[PDB]
C-alpha cells in the first residue's frame, strides 16, 4: 500500500543508490513556501502545545504513553517510560516546545495524540546535516486506523520547515519507506529467576534453573578498577573520546560540549554514565539509560527493568572486557537485563557474553535523504 509515504520525499520500497549518491530528494526550498496554516484535524479535536517543563503537562504525555505507546510483536510488553525520562529526552540543547504536538479531545480535554521532535547535527556518508530527530509519535488505542498518524507527520513537518530544517531521523521497528540500516536486538539476563517467572527464559533438560543461575553469575570485581561515575569535571574529555570514535561510521551525531553535558551526566534512573581517568584524560567510558517496560496482565511483578546500552568506548581494555564491566554496572544498580542493538562494535562481544538474540529489528530512517543503505555496524547514533 503506502498510500500516504509514496507522497513523502523518501525512497520507494525497491528503490537502490550507491556510494555516489548523498543528497536530499527535494532542494531549494523556501521557509516563505511554507503554509502557514495548521492541518485540519475531524470536527471536535484541536491541536495542542505542550510544556514538558510544566510537571502537569509532562504528566498528561506520560499517562498516554504509558497505556498506548510501543509493545512488543507478542503483546506482553509495552514500554513505561518514565515522567523525568521524558523531560531528559526532550530538553536537549536549543530545543523548540513548538516542535512538541499534542492533540486533545476537545469534550473531555483529554490527550489523545503525541508526537515530538528536536534539533540535532547528522553526519550521514561524512556530511553534516542539521535534522529533526522525531520520536513518541502515539495516537490512542481507541482510534487506531483512523489515518491520525498521518496527520501528526504532516503538522510536525510543517513546524520543522518553518525554522528552515527539511531533513529528519528517526526509527521504528515496522517496515516503511525506506530504512537505511536495520538492526536486531539482543538481551543479557542479569535477575534470571524473575524474567523466567515473566515467561521469557526458556528452561530445558540441560539448562535447568540451577544451571542458568550459575550461568549468568557475575563475579563483583570491574576490570577497570577506576571506572567511576561521570562528573561535570568530565564534559571536555568525554566530548573528545567519543568525537575520536564516532568519526569512523557512516552515521552518528555530532555533539557540541553542552550537548555531551545534557546526554551523559548521570540522572538517578534515567541515564548512567561511568568513565575511567588516568592521567587527567579520560580514557575509557560506559553508558546506559533506564527504559522499563510494563509486564502487560501481571499482578506479580509491575515492571521488567531493562538497562539499555548507550555510547561505550575503551582504548585502555579490550571492548569483552569493557562490556563484561558495563553488565556489573547495570547489575549494581539493580537492572533485571542488560538490552543492545547490533550496531557499532556491539555484535563482537553478543555470543561471548550470553546474550540472547530478540525477535524484531530496529530501522533506521533519513526523511528527504537519498544514500545507500549500510550493515548496522555501520551505525553509530542511539535514538531512546
Ligand atoms: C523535515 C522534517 C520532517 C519530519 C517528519 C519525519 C517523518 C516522521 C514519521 C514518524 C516517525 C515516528 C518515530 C516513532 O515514534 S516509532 C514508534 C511509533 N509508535 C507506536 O508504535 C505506539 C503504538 N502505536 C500507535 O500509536 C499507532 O499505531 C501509530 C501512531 C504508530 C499509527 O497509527 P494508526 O495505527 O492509528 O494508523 P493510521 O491509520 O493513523 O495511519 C496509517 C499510516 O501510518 C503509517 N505508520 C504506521 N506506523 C508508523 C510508524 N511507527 N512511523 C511512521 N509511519 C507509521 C502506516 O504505514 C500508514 O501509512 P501508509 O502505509 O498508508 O502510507
Ligand atoms: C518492543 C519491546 C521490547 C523489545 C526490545 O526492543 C528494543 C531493544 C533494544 C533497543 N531498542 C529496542 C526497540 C524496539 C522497538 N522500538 C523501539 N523504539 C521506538 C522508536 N524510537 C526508539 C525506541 C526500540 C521490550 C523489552 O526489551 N523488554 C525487556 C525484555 O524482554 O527482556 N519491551 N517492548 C515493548
Ligand atoms: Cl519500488
Ligand atoms: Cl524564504
Ligand atoms: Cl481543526
Ligand atoms: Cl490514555
Ligand atoms: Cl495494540
Ligand atoms: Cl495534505
Ligand atoms: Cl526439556
Ligand atoms: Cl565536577
Ligand atoms: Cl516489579
Ligand atoms: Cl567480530
Ligand atoms: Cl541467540
Ligand atoms: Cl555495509
Ligand atoms: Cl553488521
Amino acid at each position: 500500500d503506502y498510500k500516504f509515504w509514496y507522497t513523502q520525499p523518501v525512497p520507494k520500497i525497491n528503490d537502490e543508490f550507491n556510494e555516489s549518491v548523498n543528497e536530499p530528494f527535494i532542494s531549494d526550498n523556501k521557509v516563505e513556501d511554507v503554509r502557514k496554516d495548521e492541518y485540519k484535524l475531524p470536527p471536535g479535536y484541536s491541536w495542542y502545545v505542550c510544556d514538558v517543563k510544566d510537571e502537569k503537562d509532562r504528566s498528561e504525555i506520560y499517562t498516554l504513553l504509558t497505556d498506548n505507546y510501543v509493545e512488543d510483536d507478542d503483546n506482553i510488553f509495552r514500554f513505561n517510560y518514565s515522567a523525568e525520562f521524558l523531560l531528559w529526552a526532550l530538553t536537549s540543547p536549543n530545543y523548540l516546545k513548538t516542535w512538541h504536538i499534542g492533540v486533545k479531545y476537545d469534550a473531555s480535554n483529554k490527550l489523545i495524540g503525541f508526537i515530538s521532535a528536536i534539533p540535532t547535527d547528522i553526519c550521514i556518508h561524512k556530511r553534516t546535516i542539521k535534522m529533526a530527530e522525531v520520536n513518541f509519535l502515539c495516537v490512542h488505542k481507541t482510534l487506531r486506523s483512523k489515518r491520525l498518524a498521518p496527520v501528526l507527520i504532516k503538522e510536525i513537518t510543517r513546524r520543522i520547515n518553518l525554522e528552515n530544517i527539511w531533513q529528519a531521523i528517526y526509527t521504528a521497528g515496522v517496515y516503511l519507506p525506506k530504512p537505511v540500516s536495520d538492526a536486531r536486538y539482543y538481551h543479557r539476563s542479569i535477575n534470571v529467576k524473575k524474567l523466567i517467572e515473566i515467561g521469557f527464559s526458556s528452561l530445558n533438560s540441560r539448562l535447568t534453573m540451577s544451571r542458568a543461575i550459575k550461568l549468568y553469575r557475575v563475579e563483583d570485581t570491574l576490570n577497570i578498577k577506576n571506572m567511576r561515575l561521570m562528573k561535570k569535571k568530565d564534559v571536555e574529555g568525554v566530548h573528545k573520546l567519543l568525537g575520536s570514535y564516532l568519526e569512523q561510521f557512516n552515521l552518528y551525531a555530532v555533539f557540541t560540549k553542552e550537548e555531551i553535558a545534557h546526554w551523559f551526566l548521570p540522572i538517578e534512573n534515567v541515564i548512567y554514565t561511568y568513565v575511567n581517568e588516568e592521567n587527567g584524560k579520560i580514557k575509557d567510558m560506559i553508558s546506559f539509560y533506564s527504559l522499563p517496560s510494563q509486564i502487560l496482565g501481571n499482578d506479580k511483578y509491575s515492571t521488567l527493568n531493562a538497562a539499555y546500552s548507550f555510547y561505550n568506548v575503551t582504548t585502555t581494555a579490550t571492548f569483552k572486557q569493557l562490556m563484561q564491566d558495563a553488565i556489573l554496572l547495570a547489575k549494581r544498580n539493580n537492572f533485571d537485563v542488560f538490552n543492545a542493538l547490533e550496531v557499532m562494535q556491539n555484535k563482537s562481544v553478543f555470543e561471548d557474553l550470553k546474550f540472547g538474540e530478540g525477535d524484531g529489528s530496529l530501522k533506521y530512517y533519513l526523511y528527504n535523504w537519498k544514500c545507500a543503505s549500510f550493515a548496522p555496524a555501520h551505525v553509530g547514533i542511539v535514538l531512546l
